[PDB]
């Protein structure tokens, strides 16, 4: 029921902290498993979210978390062309990703690269990182997916008419960030593969819910 | 410099045939032969598929070089978005051709096959809840073949990627076109817009599961699609 400006803000306020660092894949590894459960408490304040199963909101994690660890990172990484900011005080150049690591990371950079083109502001990427968690998963509940899927496109819709973009470059812009997350997809695909090659590698069912933190009465 | 109606149109036009698989009523179907039926299938649809995308508007305008990155990027994506299309009438079956009509229990023969073929028919019963047009289809399909491969690619570096953005826009333009004739209220198109883009995410990972699958088991090398793209004249 919330307006679009009420949506921003509610995305806004839900935003994780950035952690710090604390061997360079022990260290991403370490970061990522950090990141983990802030994701979490996100993901909970996205409206509509915690309306879901427990089921249902474990198995969009699962779906989702490796695209919103990638998306957060070239939000971060934006205004550092050439570089990945994984933390403050780890900042990557591509010299330091060199088997199969360079390419993944020249994909990152090319999503960074592409935000800075297309300015991309705070306010769309929350709703950018809302969408990928609510539908990276979804292929009752799906209704009501849907539903909140609809209203952060309204949302999208209503920031870009507020920048007094026309009507025609609102459907444009739309359309151009939601072209960006089947990139994101095909990151976290290669991504993952790549993890495989390398070694406890997806985080589990029983993991997951224990961070959702399940209220006491069953 | 083409309108909306007429990008359907050069679209619709450009559409590649259904084929087929072989026919003799001598010989059963059985799962040992299924896999080579469908190799064989996919690599005739393959070069259909390379004369579909020289109709698309603006792809010749590329180089060569950048039309077979294109290709390479988007083949698996574009043969599987044109199976879930054939399959969208016949729930719970995946249209391979016509006298190729599959269901799960036919899949479950190959490690991993199950799994695909269940995202497969995912998408056509999503197909078939948001009651897919036509002409949507095949604007999905140019986005696919104009999109997939962009961030994987100089000053004419940038001038293609430009031209790839501007193709891309009129093709949004065109979507919102067919949904605003379809009689859709104004926030109805946008959310439609959104549902239709958001599938080509998943149509995505369903490529890159795909691709792993068939090197379980390769693809068009380079010197294949750019011998078929570059032709003489
Ligand atoms: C048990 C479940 C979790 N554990 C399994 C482990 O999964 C991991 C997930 C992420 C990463 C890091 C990382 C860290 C923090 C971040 O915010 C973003 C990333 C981006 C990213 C691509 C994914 N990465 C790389 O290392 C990388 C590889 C190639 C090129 C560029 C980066 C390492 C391991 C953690
Ligand atoms: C020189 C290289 C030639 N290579 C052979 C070619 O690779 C192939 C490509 C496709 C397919 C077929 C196929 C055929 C036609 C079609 O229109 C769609 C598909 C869908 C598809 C998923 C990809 N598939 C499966 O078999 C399948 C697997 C799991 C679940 C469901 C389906 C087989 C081989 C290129």
């Amino acid at each position: 029921s919330l307006t679009a400006d009420q949506m921003v803000s509610a995305l806004l306020d839900a935003e994780p902290p950035i952690l710090y660092s604390e061997s360079m894949m022990g260290l991403l590894t370490n970061l990522a498993d950090r990141e983990l459960v802030h994701m979490i408490n996100w993901a909970k304040r996205v409206p509509g979210f915690v309306d879901l199963t427990l089921h249902d909101q474990v198995h969009l994690l699962e779906s989702a978390w490796l695209e919103i660890l990638m998306i957060g990172l070239v939000w971060r990484s934006m205004e550092h062309p050439g570089k990945l900011l994984f933390a403050p005080n780890l900042l990557l150049d591509r010299n330091q990703g060199k088997e199969g690591m360079v390419e993944i990371f020249d994909m990152l950079l090319a999503t960074s690269s592409r935000f800075r083109m297309m300015n991309l502001q705070g306010e769309e990427f929350v709703c950018l990182k809302s969408i990928i968690l609510l539908n990276s998963g979804v292929y009752e509940e799906k209704d009501h997916i849907h539903r909140v899927l609809d209203k952060i496109t309204d949302t999208l819709i209503h920031l870009m008419a507020k920048a007094g973009l026309t009507l025609q470059q609102q459907h444009q812009r739309l359309a151009q960030l939601l072209l960006i997350l089947s990139h994101i997809r095909h990151m976290s695909n290669k991504g993952m593969e790549h993890l495989y090659s390398m070694k406890n590698v997806v985080p589990s069912y029983d993991l997951l819910l224990e961070m959702l933190d399940a209220h006491r009465l069953h």
